């Protein structure tokens, strides 16, 4: 068998409040999740997330072929060269089980000026027609604010934990400019289901997705009650148990770095499981020029031999190498 990974529970709620002492026990929580397995499961945490799924799984059974090429991401229509990030992620029956769709700041409209200057990662979303999907638009934007909101918060606490006023992460953290995504990933039952679609880690278990380090700040998912994650601990690969109550977070490779590696980006994978499921994502990212000083909560002064870099320059350059990595999903 796999060992069950330690995944602490923790009532994030204070984090939304003005109980400085209350924040900082929650501080402490999250530190000591971060080095240990670096995953925790954030609890009353205010979304409603039975809503999320039932929206998303209203989205994703009703959706045609035809939308989703008339939606699709660059690396499967190429009209759409624009699309590199946000649209939709297409299945290949017979090949690749799980498609997706992914958003952005719904700010990044056509005015915005790095939508105006074509920076690199910024990009105006795209939408399913609202008489195919009724509300569908409204209700994604709005979660994204939701899930925003919620993420501000953990960066309070994760800023805390390492010794910073609550605010050292959240000012880099902007509704005008955050590069934040949702993905909405479909992993679906299937019968048979296609072997080129299971990939096989080197010690014998059969993935969706390989190991890897998330390219983010922190990812704050929610996921079906239907255990698929894995994380790899000193004690080797162990299950992380779902909870479709919560939402499982985790540092990505950005902390890492600002860090110092203090608080590592945990490696983990996903097992393939033939199971009609949700994994739904947030990645946190911060602007495109946002630049955290690195640092080291474990030396004296503080210091750190890490050279500070642009999260735009972080970003475009890790989305690139985990698809060469783990291939386009
Ligand atoms: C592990 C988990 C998910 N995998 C993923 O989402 C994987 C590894 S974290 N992530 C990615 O491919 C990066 C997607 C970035 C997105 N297109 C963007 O432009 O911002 C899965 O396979 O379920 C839930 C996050
Ligand atoms: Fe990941």
């Amino acid at each position: 068998s796999v060992s069950k990974a330690n995944v602490p529970k923790i009532d994030v709620s204070p984090l939304f409040g003005d109980d400085q002492a209350a924040k900082m026990r929650v501080a402490q929580q999250i530190d000591a999740a971060s080095r240990d397995t670096g995953f925790f499961y954030a609890v009353n945490h205010g979304i409603n997330v039975q809503r999320l799924s039932q929206k998303t799984k209203e989205f994703h059974m009703s959706i045609t072929p035809e939308e989703k090429w008339d939606l699709a991401i660059r690396a499967y229509n190429k009209e759409h060269q624009d699309q590199v990030r946000a649209g939709y992620y297409l299945s290949i029956p017979g090949k690749k089980a799980v498609e997706s769709f992914c958003y952005l700041n719904p700010n990044f409209t056509p005015d915005h000026p790095r939508i105006q200057a074509k920076t690199p990662t910024h990009e105006v979303n795209v939408w399913p027609d609202e008489t195919k999907h009724p509300g569908f638009q409204d209700f994604a934007e709005q979660y994204y604010w939701d899930v925003f909101g919620l993420s501000s918060a953990l960066l309070k606490g994760y800023a805390l934990a390492l010794g910073k006023e609550e605010n050292f992460f959240a000012r880099h953290f902007k509704p005008d400019d955050t590069l934040a995504s949702v993905v909405l990933i479909r992993y679906p039952y299937l019968d048979p289901y296609p072997e080129a679609a299971i990939k096989t880690a080197a010690d014998g278990t059969k993935l969706s997705f390989e190991w890897h380090e998330d390219v983010s700040l922190i990812t704050v998912l929610y996921q079906s009650n239907v255990q698929n994650l894995q994380v790899e601990t000193a004690a080797g690969y162990q299950d992380i148990e779902a909870d479709d109550t919560g939402y499982l977070i985790n540092c990505g490779s950005y902390m890492a770095h600002l860090t110092n590696n203090y608080y590592k980006a945990p490696i983990h994978r996903v097992k393939w499981v033939n199971a009609e499921r949700q994994s739904l994502p947030f990645f946190v990212n911060l602007g495109y020029d946002s630049v955290i000083d690195p640092f080291d909560p474990r030396e004296p002064n503080g210091k750190s031999d890490r050279e500070p870099l642009s999260y735009g320059d972080y970003l475009q350059n890790g989305l690139v190498s985990l698809i060469n990595k783990n291939g386009q999903t």
